[PDB]
């Protein structure tokens, strides 16, 4: 969403770490968002592994993914990361961002069905050019932090163009922290270290349920070195702690 | 299914002088291990562990309208301060808000309640003693083995309820989330009991890890609230020593 306001007091967490990024935090009850940088909140970036959220819903809706108990078998051939070399459930693949698992899902979904669902979802620029199994990693697909929070709100309310059962399945898989006072659903993303003078992007998106309130958030930053990855969680976490949400 | 005794876990009980049982089953309930065969099948007051089937029944009957329903507090005194506030379904389950589920049970009614406990094969299915308290001081009894069987059905979406409603309840039961494993669980506590008849404390749930699942159920005699943390520390130590964590 209903409104958005700039809160430049959040810039302290960024400049303390020398990070160029944006944080968007929306309070569901009031339909109001706050961000440290309006301009970057609307800038569109490669979603990277955050795309595993819509990709998982689409895989379920199309039947490519049978259910949350399907085991994605490893065929024993080398993968890019050791943590991907094992059988995985849907949650396990999401948790380790198992690219080849979701590349296979995308191929089976196909270009036509993928295009349909991103229009239904209003997901970014909806441009899936560049290869059916790479458009979210190195293609032309772009999405903003504001779009991410809007998309995640629809998922939370089960308002996406998909069965409630399938949206619930994917929500169960995104739980990342459970405390007595609150519950966190989130997904990380990382496009890489980018080229010279053209850094990559790192994401952290999700929502926080605390008491009877719901907070949707989206963070992204420029990243040129793999070691800066933890900042995509520490900076949002510190902001949300300063807001009393933890 | 068969129940197998595991004598090595008794060390955790004896160090604390606790009379209780731990049941742990990998993959399924077909083969469960325990420290005490007799107590593993002994039926006890379920206490607040009954909020699991009660929540499923509330959703199946429409008493609970949807996953996002807020249980408003009318402002009048409740036994515990953590209950004196508006609560979601997860919130009510996490603080064990008795008043919320008492009203749910009253709206469900005895006939529908009996129907669903028969479908769930939930313990002795005896709901006598008051619709808003048969699980707290009534005749309902359930064993650790029965709890594991019931939790396995819920895990598989095999209970007599929509998969949607079972998913809603499972989401409300998440208590620990780590990159390596996910824990769903619920605590229970009937009180300190009468003279020579102690209360019961519960911890039941399951652990999802790699491509494997582990179902567990713990109960213990309790006559002093100071012993309550043992209901999680004993099973936690056992599951830690087994590498489940
Ligand atoms: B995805 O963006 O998510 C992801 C993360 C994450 O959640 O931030 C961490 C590690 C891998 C992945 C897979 C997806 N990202 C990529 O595929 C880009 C790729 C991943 C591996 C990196 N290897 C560094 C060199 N040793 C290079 C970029
Ligand atoms: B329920 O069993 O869950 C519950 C727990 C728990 O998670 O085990 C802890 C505290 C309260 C509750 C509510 C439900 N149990 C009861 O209503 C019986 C009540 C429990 C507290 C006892 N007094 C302890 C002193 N602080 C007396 C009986
Ligand atoms: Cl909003
Ligand atoms: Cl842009
Ligand atoms: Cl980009
Ligand atoms: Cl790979
Ligand atoms: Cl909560
Ligand atoms: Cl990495
Ligand atoms: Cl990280
Ligand atoms: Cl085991
Ligand atoms: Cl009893
Ligand atoms: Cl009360
Ligand atoms: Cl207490
Ligand atoms: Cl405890």
């Amino acid at each position: 969403m209903g409104s958005i306001t700039e809160n430049t007091s959040w810039n302290k967490e960024f400049s303390a770490e020398a990070v160029n990024g944006v944080f968007v935090l929306c309070k569901s009850s009031s339909k109001s968002c706050a961000t440290n940088d309006l301009a970057r909140a609307s800038k569109e970036y490669l979603p990277a592994s955050t795309f595993k959220i819509p990709n998982a819903i689409i895989g379920l809706e199309t039947g490519v993914i049978k259910n949350e108990h399907q085991v994605f078998k490893w065929d024993g051939k080398p993968r890019a990361m050791k943590q991907w070399e094992r059988d995985l459930t849907l949650r396990g693949a999401i948790q380790v961002s198992a690219v080849p698992v979701f590349q296979q899902i995308a191929r089976e979904v196909g270009e036509v069905r993928m295009q349909k669902y991103l229009k239904k979802f209003s997901y970014g620029n909806q441009n899936i050019s560049g290869g059916i199994d790479k458009f979210w990693l190195e293609g032309q697909l772009r999405i903003s932090a504001v779009n991410q929070v809007e998309f995640l709100e629809s998922l939370y309310l089960n308002k996406l163009s998909a069965s409630k059962e399938n949206q619930l399945i994917v929500k169960e898989a995104l739980v990342t922290e459970a405390a007595p006072e609150y519950l966190v659903h989130s997904k990380t993303g990382f496009s890489g270290v980018g080229t010279e003078s053209n850094p990559g992007v790192a994401w952290w998106v999700g929502w926080v349920e605390k008491e009877t309130e719901v907070y949707f958030f989206a963070f992204n930053m420029d990243i040129d070195n793999e070691s800066k990855l933890p900042l995509r969680k520490s900076i949002p976490t510190k902001i949300m702690e300063s807001e009393g949400i933890i």
